[PDB]
């Protein structure tokens, strides 16, 4: 129904489309990339070696993409202040070249006659929302908004059950990473963050991230409680959290997986998965939870200490929570 | 001095093999392995994926391996017993198979004339040492031993300074480690432990693992302090692991990085290592130290609440540790 | 129709598994494995790290494997003469261990009530065939038969179109081709075959091939004609072939495009496949073909010498293709 | 001897660099690249995932950087025309950017005072030479020069010694490759080479190439008689040609053992090398031998029809030939 604009068609620009045709909840009706004309966009959104070849049909036609016989308005503009998505009935503009983050920056698409934008990254100052743990905290006054990151996404949902049950006194995070576009093959410059210029292929890679910190700002309880740090590995997609924290009430593990359980299969149902399957990374390639706890990897010391496992595709996951964001406003409205 | 007999020329035999002529702290004179025979085993030894061609001499001549000239008896036998280690002058066994770690199947040596076993792996039932940290409590009355695994042999030096200065309350370890030859090539047959035979290169792979358990062996007052899991991830050698505990004494990061530097510089040198460099896995390849600190990598929540990294060649690491403790007990004859 | 056993459940045995429950052409009524038992064989069956999720229903019920509905015996003998196919109802049994593939020892699944035995590899003595180039020569005569390699699955119809139309010379192939079973994740002991031992994530590792010299079996003009070797790769799937001949008819490489694409929209179509498009392998995962002409890819220097590159799936391509040449052998009886 | 500046201290400008303070053959006395300050070049050129940390001594001092105790000039220059080689007293200019390859471009080094310039790449019109087959053709007149590719160089010398012995009617190549800086760690934007923007580490991946056909003019006798493509794969270093070739006369394999071997020994020491070992790509790793001919691997159909191998490390052979190059260039001054 709400017809959508995106800014951007690198890796999530492209899976947010394809999440946006495959769930039909939200019109994708216009497209901007400088660096992407219209046959090679038609290539990059067909084809693609993670996930696959996409389902349905796709092609260029009188200057305009054609997906599933939709046709969607393209434009090649460098500066967003200049993309006219009025004129081409985009709605609600999907931010996701990553360089446009703040309300200053992002907000350029509303010159152009977008009514919302919805930034696909953390921003330093746009409110942030993680679907199922504080999308209701939405409302209409709001026309610049953040859906976080993958990893927030992933610890956030798991975070609100483990807090509301049994409460975080503290936690730290380790996410064990799968490679990304800002990787290099080989050795190469990355000046503001050297570790990351090293070649991706054949190292384990420390990294630092704010999401952790970030759960604080959606559960704002946990303001503080959290931290942690990332390790990137030679795997293409799919990602995992490992959650140490201290529970302030006893919970016994198998206390925690019944709540996990019966979180995925009631408000939290599509966002937090529950397995207790012998699972690998690749079980999860285009799995569209936020969120998947695995019960059998976890660990506990104590019944105040444990360590718990969560899975996502980092990115298929949070492509359809962007969907998932843009279909809850569009009800609100 | 010792004169040593290696079972199984593995990726451990063979390298044990390389750190005892490098060092030449202890002396190989035979080595038995069913499954590679005289003229493979040049091969093996000589040519390595992971740490290089051998710098020194590997030829066969008169049914002997002779390395850098010093001639090494070859045997074929499945079964440890009827091994001629005394024969060959073997004094002391390493049993690098993997597939004989209790007390009672490593004790099979002796029946060829072997003085002393070292199990280069944990053991449900030998005693287990770590270098630095309780190769002192050796004593003459034994006759089988452990070495424990490359993951207690990197947790442990670290445990040992962080719980002499501030001591641990608790602690939850993951390892993200790299590939080992008991994993497959793709998905395949592993009916004991189903995630480990998921295809290694395509997947981040939970595993169980005791090492962190082990740390209340070599270190008695953290028994029942520690536990921890593993992540299997798709590089061919060195990894990381990274403990979170509770520290029982407040401690700023600074404090920590300050303690582990002196104890890496003076009692530790050579086993605990310690850096503020931005390094990534490849940095530590062929490093010989058991444990190496990344200062820049690990995290405070609080004074009391921590994340502390640490890395280590899984291979080499280990293969040098278990020549040093070799050459600590031949000290003590 | 025919119902199938299927001896060894390996990549080979659970793709021809999933490829015959796909496509409904032939019934699996029957898995014998001693390695997998039935709760196993569930979890190996739906998950794969390659294919991803099987697209259907599996289950363990009342001692039997249950896909899509359809319950199937499990045997778990070592020794195939001891295997009851008949008992089972199995007429025809895919021999696909790959310890068996000799005539003397493939044959033993007839002691047990097996009809036909289709080996899923080369034989040093059962004819051999290849769907689209000479599976008319089988007849009902013939109780074991090799549906050939991958490879020579992949060679064939192309050598068939070009040999045809322009007739080869003399030919030299080269194939790069993913990672199988086995190999090694780090350098491990591989008797017969050194270079094969050699860490697999690590290396390209050269390899001898009779694929080349077979397909002078299955078309026999080209005996003597053609022969190649292989280089290992490490990608987990998709292997492609890159033939150099020289052909007796001048043929430019759009008169060569042309009958290639032909042949893939006539007696071809479903075996050989022909694309202009900008593909890399993992473009043909799950890709049913035996082999898809790369036409973008091949060279000419001249008119009568040629470079010419085929994309296969060495695990789907080939399975498909063991189910079809079953179905085939139905159609004569 | 003679004095030489980096434009570039990328894979090939910094190895240039390793390799010539490892042979002493000129004196690297400047250093330009606007991406690279002065204290992350230290950490560049001191720690490589593929050849392992420098050997030797490297610091930042005085603004300069400062290898085994010699002082480096460093620029960070954009435009080549402005960079002052000539103040720091360089006379030939490595151009290892990959942006400056036509006479015209490369040739704005002469304005800041160097004499020579050495195209670390191929040029559409530099004079191009590979050592060890025309470097001889060299003369004083020649300003600006081009050292070819690494594929070239690992073809030519092979392709020398076997036209010079038997006559090469016609060739073709393929060189299966390993990743550079220039591919993707995941699908992204690649809009003049589509294949080329795919995940690098996922793909098996065709690209166009020039090498075989360069070999043409570096041995002028072989001018439209060789050309060929190459596969990338996903490995950080190392790649293999395959030669596919017609003999004017008859040359038995035994026969091209010898010659290679002999050529191996002589004339061509240093830059081809030849081996009977069962060698993977790992065993060349640093190897700085133009072409290894590999002769367990190749394989011949007839006396007249032969597939040639030969090993090349692309980033460690080359950047000592260009090294080579210049010391040659500086003795006919
Ligand atoms: N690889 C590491 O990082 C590492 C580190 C610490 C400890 N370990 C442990 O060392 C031991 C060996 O590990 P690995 O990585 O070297 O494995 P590996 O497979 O590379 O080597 C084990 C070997 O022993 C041989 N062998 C098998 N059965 C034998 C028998 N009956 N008699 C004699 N030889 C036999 C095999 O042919 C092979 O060479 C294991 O217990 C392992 O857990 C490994
Ligand atoms: N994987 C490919 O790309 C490919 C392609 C074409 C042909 N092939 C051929 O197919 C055959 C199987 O190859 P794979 O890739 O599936 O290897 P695999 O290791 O995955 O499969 C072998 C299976 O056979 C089982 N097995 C072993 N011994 C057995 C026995 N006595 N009785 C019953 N089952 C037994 C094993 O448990 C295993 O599951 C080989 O001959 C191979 O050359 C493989
Ligand atoms: N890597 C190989 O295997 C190999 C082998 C032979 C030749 N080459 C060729 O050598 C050249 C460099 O290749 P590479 O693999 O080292 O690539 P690279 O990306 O690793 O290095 C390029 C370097 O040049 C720098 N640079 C970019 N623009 C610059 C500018 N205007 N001025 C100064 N520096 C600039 C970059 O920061 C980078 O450090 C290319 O032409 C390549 O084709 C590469
Ligand atoms: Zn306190
Ligand atoms: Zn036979
Ligand atoms: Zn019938
Ligand atoms: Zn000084």
């Amino acid at each position: 129904k709400v017809k959508v604009g995106v800014n951007g068609f690198g890796r999530i620009g492209r899976l947010v489309t394809r999440a946006a045709f495959n769930s039909g909840k939200v019109d994708i009706v216009a497209i901007n990339d400088p660096f992407i004309d219209l046959n090679y966009m038609v290539y990059m959104f067909q084809y693609d070696s993670t996930h696959g070849k996409f389902h349905g049909t796709v092609k260029a036609e009188n200057g305009k993409l054609v997906i599933n016989g939709n046709p969607i308005t393209i434009f090649q503009e460098r500066d967003p202040s200049k993309i006219k998505w009025g004129d081409a009935g985009a709605e609600y503009v999907v931010e996701s070249t990553g360089v446009f983050t703040t309300m200053e920056k992002a907000g350029a698409h509303l010159q152009g006659g977008a009514k919302r934008v919805i930034i696909s990254a953390p921003s330093a100052d746009a409110p942030m929302f993680v679907m199922g743990v504080n999308h209701e905290k939405y409302d209409n006054s709001l026309k610049i908004i953040s859906n976080a990151s993958c990893t927030t996404n992933c610890l956030a949902p798991l975070a609100k059950v483990i807090h509301d049950n049994f409460g975080i006194v503290e936690g730290l995070m380790t996410t064990v990473h799968a490679i990304t576009a800002t990787q290099k093959t080989v050795d190469g410059p990355s000046g503001k963050l050297w570790r990351d210029g090293r070649g991706a292929l054949q190292n384990i890679i420390p990294a630092s991230t704010g999401a952790a910190k970030a759960v604080g700002k959606v559960i704002p309880e946990l303001n503080g409680k959290l931290t942690g740090m990332a390790f990137r590995v030679p795997t293409a997609n799919v990602s995992v959290v490992d959650l140490t924290c201290r529970l302030e009430k006893p919970a016994k593990y198998d206390d925690i997986k019944k709540v996990v359980k019966q979180a995925s299969e009631g408000p939290l149902k599509g966002i937090l998965g529950y397995t207790e399957h012998q699972v690998v990374s690749s079980d999860f390639n285009s799995d569209t939870h936020s969120s998947t706890f695995d019960a059998g990897a976890g660990i506990a010391l104590n019944d105040h200490f444990v360590k718990l496992i969560s899975w996502y595709d980092n990115e298929f996951g949070y492509s359809n929570r962007v969907v998932d964001l843009m279909a809850h406003m569009a009800s609100k409205e």
